[PDB]
């Protein structure tokens, strides 16, 4: 590649794997959101929450793919593993699942940072720090807030608390 | 009739019976809504829900009657059977009743479709598919959502959940 | 399911497979568009073409998923097969590939129509006819137009014609 | 200097040399742009391209000079070497030259990053990452796009392709 400069094949491969990870999370959020749209689940607010996460993680991957081209790497696409569940239980269960998912993207984001730093790629480090590293911390905090408030409500009246959280928070 | 063309007497009779069915549902929703307006029931939100269903099913019948004239059939009017109940119990009971009612209009709508199709009346099929078939599926889904959320709330605090649903959903 | 009515398990399974097909096409268009964004390919116009197809087929699948819930079926998600190619050659090759892809969705759409009709599901037939059947014919025609104009331009000056089409048509 | 803090003489000297490098590139772009304004060259679009690069690299150096003062270093000015050519040939040749030039600023930018990092100057690293590191990658990508499109057009009709690129891209 004529434009390629200071872009290592170790990093380019990582970005490709991270594109795959973001798309699979976006796929998971798609499943999550449409499950709460079920007539036997019927939690409007929870569905819109996970559908916007699906979009956000999709724009995240499109951002990586664009950066891949700006640096002179070749995007390579793999199969998208299906979501780990077909039914996600309650809001508390869904939220729990989401937080583990975000914590594993964040893990992947940090490893890719440590990689690009050992490779002395300051532009990659700057790209992850602005568009990704901080959004991921804000989101996990916001998700943790939700977990604490759901666990409070589910406490005695499980069915009532799920309704109140969806109406009054989401 | 001079304008009549490809309009069978089997179908024309069906439309007349379906006019009668829609009017009787609109009558039922009228009863339902004014029952929740009772001082000993006093659920503003539930009353407005059923009154708008009463109007919607009334416009539905006026639509059939107009189509009847556009095709060259003769509208014939029968007695409107009174609603099956004088008192409708709780929101959960009312909703249950409504869903059975909508499911029987939808049944009538599908039979009238199957009839007009066997008669090779493509215009009737198109008329039911746009103005009726899809509204009826949306509505039953929306009603099912309500049932799931009421059943969640009525769970432990029956009286409290009825209030919250009416204030926070309707 | 309480809301389910006139919805067969044969059809519900088809919709799920068609959700999968639309997502995999949307995945393909994602690959196609980002390939033309390559510095060694550099055809802005062709990239934006395929990226909007990626979105459109994604909204298409979200539409099916929403309809699945409105009818009382359960959405089930499978793995997304990766795109058939990693590099797509020229505009003429990409366009050729796209048309075969659209022609196979359209095939899937027609089979699902024939299925829902034999099952006497008039609402499914109406849903495919408005939101899908006509968009798919318009698109294939528009794609065929592009093929004829590319084949004209690639005729003598392959490299020049690709530039002119991208600047003057896309 | 009273305000100086965590600012090493190795780095301050680098910034001064990089000021000189940016000014000499801005000088080169000045030559490039006014050459395409020649009546025997007459490529309006190519001239405006290189003149805006001349400004941009000039603002870049003024930015370094301002940062030098904010940190407490002393700006020292050297002679500006004249451009390497007096006549730059075709658009393809000019573009080739530009890309090598940008790739050598980017090289200088990365070395100055590696230097300030080994010196543990996090503010310098942040200054290069926001105002310079990313602009330089975007630009080289954009320049590579241009090279691919020129090489496509120059293919058979060299004189015609130069005109079309200038009219339809620049
Ligand atoms: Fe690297
Ligand atoms: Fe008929
Ligand atoms: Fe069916
Ligand atoms: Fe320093």
């Amino acid at each position: 590649s004529q434009i390629r400069q200071n872009y290592s094949t170790e990093v380019e491969a990582a970005v490709n794997r991270l594109v795959n990870l973001y798309l699979r999370a976006s796929y998971t959020y798609l499943s999550l959101g449409f499950y709460f749209d079920r007539d036997d689940v019927a939690l409007e607010g929870v569905c819109h929450f996970f559908r916007e996460l699906a979009e956000e993680k999709r724009e995240g991957a499109e951002r990586l793919l664009k950066m891949q081209n700006q640096r002179g790497g070749r995007a390579l696409f793999q199969d998208l593993q299906k979501p780990s569940q077909d039914e996600w239980g309650t809001t508390l269960d869904a939220m729990k699942a989401a937080i583990v998912l975000e914590k594993s993207l964040n893990q992947a984001l940090l490893d890719l940072h440590a990689l690009g730093s050992a490779q002395a790629d300051p532009h990659l480090c700057d790209f992850l720090e602005s568009h990704f590293l901080d959004e991921e911390v804000k989101l996990i905090k916001k998700m943790g807030d939700h977990l604490t408030n759901i666990q409070r409500l589910v406490g005695s009246q499980a069915g009532l608390g799920e309704y109140l959280f969806e109406r009054l928070t989401l």
